[PDB]
C-alpha cells in the first residue's frame, strides 16, 4: 500500500513522460541545467586558460561587487599584548553609514615580513572564536580554548600573521542574537534583504573579505607574495570568490568536503519526517544564476596553480576533477586532498560518476564520504602543510 | 533596563552614524532604493507614455518569460454538464516534459462570443475552490460551496466565461500535500530552485499564467475585447505580471490590500516572540531586482486606463497615485476604490505619506487598514461593478 519511502525518486506517472508537479517541473530544470564552465579534461594550455578566464568572468558577474566612491581607509582601534602575540582590532568602512572589524595577530617580536592567513570561520562561528577569545556577548561566545576552533590563533602560534574576519549576520555583525539566539544567526533574513536588491549573501560578505585581503596586501609585515586564506565549513565560500579574483593569493586552505552542490540538489529528494523535500541549506547559500556557470569543484579547479588543501573528503570523482585541473597547469603536485578518517580506505567509498537520486541528508552524506561528528579544523593536516608550502 | 520593544526601530549607536550589524546595514541599503519607475504626478502625456513602456521594458526584464520552441497545443481531457454549465478541464504544455492544466466554465446555451474572466485563487488555494469543486485529493479540499471562494463559478452565473488556473506549487500542481501537509503547500522549496536558475516563483507562474491568456485569446466563444482578470489574495501578482505585458486586457479585479512592499519591508521591524525581525512574507514573494524599478502601486498605476477595481483598502497614499495616473491617462473614472468596511470612514484612519518604523505585522496591518478576518472575494463589490464595465 502506501509508503512514504516509494515517493523518494521523482518520475512522471505518465505515459507522455510530461511532468505535473511543480516541484517534479522545476527539478527537472536543474537537471537539464549544463554549466557553462564544468571543467572538461583534455583542454589545451590556450583552453585552459580561457577556462580559467572565464570562470572568473561569470564570477564577476554574478557577485555583482559595487563600485565604492572611497570611504575612510581602515583604523586601528585596539590593541592588547598577549602570551607571545599582540592582537589588534580593526575598523573598515565598506559602505556610507556602514561599519565592519576585523581581528589581526602578530607575532612578538616580528622582524621582517611573514606569511599572512585570511581565517575565515564556519556556520555559528566568529572571529573571536577563531583567534582564541570570549565573545563580544556572552552568548556568542564559542569554545575558543578548543585548538580545534582557534585557527588564527595556531596560525599566530606558527609565526606567521593571522587575520580572522566574521561572516555577514554573524558575531559583531549580528543583530538580536546576543539576547537569545546566541550562535543560530538569521543569515536569512539578511540574505533576503540582499536578494531582494540583486545581491547575495556571498557577495556581500565576499565583498567585504575583499577589503580586508586588500589591507592585507598594504601592510610592510605580510609578506605579499605569501598570503593565505584558510576557510573552515562555510568559511570555503568566501574563499573560493576571493582565489578567483585574486591571482596572487600564494595558497588556500580548504576544510569542509568539496561538495557538488548541484547534484546535492538533484539527488536529495527523500521525504523527511514532515513530508517535505527539505532543500539542502538556506537562501544564505542562494546566489541567483551559479549553477548555469559551474559548481564548487570546477571553481576551485580553476584556482590552479596554487597550493590547496582539502582535508574532509567529498567524493573521488570530485577530486580527480581537480587534480586533472592542476596537472593542465603544470603544477599536478600542488592539490594535496583528504577523506574523513573514516573514509580514508578506498575499500569503504562508492566511487562513482553520479550519484543516486532518493537520499536525504543521512544518506546523502554516506555516499560523498562525510562524518559530521569529526568535522573541526584540521590542524593536524594544515599545520604540517602549511610548513611546507610556506618555505 | 532591558526592553525587548526598545529594539523595535534599527539604528546607529556610534557618533558617525555607521551601523555594524549587517540586518541594519541591508535594512538602510533598501531604505536607500529608490525605484527607477516610481510613478512621479505632473509628466506630459509623452512622459507618462514612456514611463508606462519603461514600467513594462522593467518588467519583461525581471521577469525571465523564456522564448519555448513549440509545444503542442491545449488539449480538452474532460468535459461535464453542470448546472447551467459546462465544466471543462484542459492541459497545456508549457514546456518540455512538463504539463499543468486549467478549468473552463461555459455557460449553457452559449450563443455570441460573452466576455472571459481568468480567476486566479490566493494562497492556499485551487482552481477547484474556484469553479465550485472538491479537491483533485481529499485534503486539498477547500470551502467550495461557499460564495466567497467559488470566484469563477460566481462569474459563470453572471453569464461570463470563467476559467481558473492554478498557482505554482499548489492543488493539482502541488507534490507531497495530499498525504499530509494540505493546503500547507512547500511554494518556498518550489521558488527556491526557480531562484538558484536565474528565474522566480512568480516569474514562472505567470508564464504559464499566460499561456491560458493566449488559450482564452483564441476562443470564438470568448470576446477577446472583454478579457478580465480577477485575482485573490496572491493572485493579485500573476495579474499585475499579465496586466502589464499585455495592453488587450480589458478591466481587472484586485482583491487584495494594495501593499507598498518595499516601505513594509522597511517598517516592519518589531522583534517577535522568537526574538526575530520576520520578513513580511517568504520566498514565494521574492523577484530578485524588482524593488530597482518600482513598487505595487506604480505598477498598478501602469495598467491605466483599464478599469480596475481596489476591494480591500490600503493607504490613501497609494489610492492617490492610481488615481493621479488614472488622470493622467485620460480616465479617472476608471480606476474605482475600496475600504475594508472597518477602515472605510476615513476618520478612523491615519492617511500618511510615509509609516513609521517598529511595526510588527498586527500594528503594520493596522496602519494600511487591512482587517484580516475579513479577508475574502468580494463579490458584493465585484459582481456589480462587473455588471457595469462589461456593458
Amino acid at each position: 500500500g502506501y509508503q512514504p519511502e516509494k515517493h523518494a525518486v521523482v518520475k512522471s506517472d505518465r505515459g507522455d513522460g510530461r511532468l505535473l508537479s511543480t516541484y517534479a517541473i522545476v527539478h527537472e530544470m536543474l537537471k537539464d541545467t549544463h554549466p557553462q564552465y564544468a571543467y572538461r579534461s583534455g583542454m589545451s594550455a590556450q583552453e585552459f586558460t580561457q577556462w580559467q578566464d572565464g570562470v572568473r568572468a561569470a564570477m564577476v558577474e554574478i557577485m555583482k561587487f559595487p563600485e565604492i566612491k572611497r570611504q575612510p581607509s581602515p583604523v586601528c582601534v585596539k590593541t592588547e599584548k598577549k602570551e607571545g602575540y599582540i592582537l589588534e582590532k580593526w575598523e573598515f568602512y565598506p559602505f556610507p553609514k556602514s561599519v565592519s572589524t576585523f581581528l589581526v595577530l602578530k607575532p612578538e617580536h616580528l622582524k621582517g615580513a611573514v606569511p599572512g592567513v585570511l581565517c575565515i570561520p564556519g556556520s555559528g562561528r566568529t572571529k573571536e572564536g577563531l583567534v582564541g577569545e570570549p565573545g563580544i556577548c556572552d552568548k556568542l561566545t564559542e569554545d575558543y580554548n578548543n585548538p580545534k576552533v582557534s585557527m588564527a590563533l595556531n596560525m599566530v602560534k606558527e609565526g606567521y600573521v593571522a587575520v580572522a574576519v566574521d561572516n555577514a549576520a554573524a558575531g559583531e555583525a549580528s543583530d538580536l542574537e546576543c539576547y537569545d539566539k546566541g550562535w543560530n544567526y538569521d543569515y536569512d533574513v539578511v540574505s533576503r534583504f540582499l536578494l531582494e536588491l540583486g545581491w547575495s549573501w556571498l557577495g556581500y560578505t565576499s565583498y567585504l573579505d575583499m577589503q580586508v585581503l586588500n589591507w592585507m596586501k598594504a601592510q610592510s609585515y605580510i609578506r605579499k607574495d605569501r598570503i593565505v586564506i584558510s576557510g573552515f565549513s562555510l568559511g570555503t565560500e568566501p574563499m573560493m570568490v576571493l582565489g578567483v579574483l585574486d591571482k596572487d593569493i600564494y595558497a588556500f586552505v580548504y576544510n569542509d568536503f568539496l561538495c557538488q552542490t548541484q547534484e546535492r540538489a538533484v539527488v536529495m529528494t527523500k521525504p523527511d519526517k514532515e513530508n517535505r523535500r527539505p532543500f539542502p541549506n538556506s537562501i544564505r547559500h542562494l546566489i541567483p544564476g551559479y549553477w548555469r556557470y559551474f559548481n564548487f569543484p570546477d571553481v576551485v579547479a580553476s584556482l590552479a596553480p596554487r597550493p590547496i588543501i582539502f582535508t574532509e573528503g567529498g567524493l573521488d570523482r570530485d577530486f580527480r576533477l581537480v587534480q586533472s585541473a592542476y596537472a593542465a597547469s603544470g603544477k599536478p603536485e600542488n592539490a594535496e586532498f583528504h577523506h574523513y578518517p573514516k573514509f580514508a580506505d578506498k575499500a569503504v567509498r562508492k566511487d562513482v560518476e553520479h550519484l543516486d537520486e532518493g537520499l536525504d541528508s543521512k544518506t546523502y552524506f554516506e555516499a560523498v564520504n562525510v562524518d559530521p561528528p569529526s568535522h573541526y579544523f584540521k590542524n593536524e593536516l594544515v599545520i604540517p602543510w602549511l610548513r611546507k608550502v610556506l618555505k
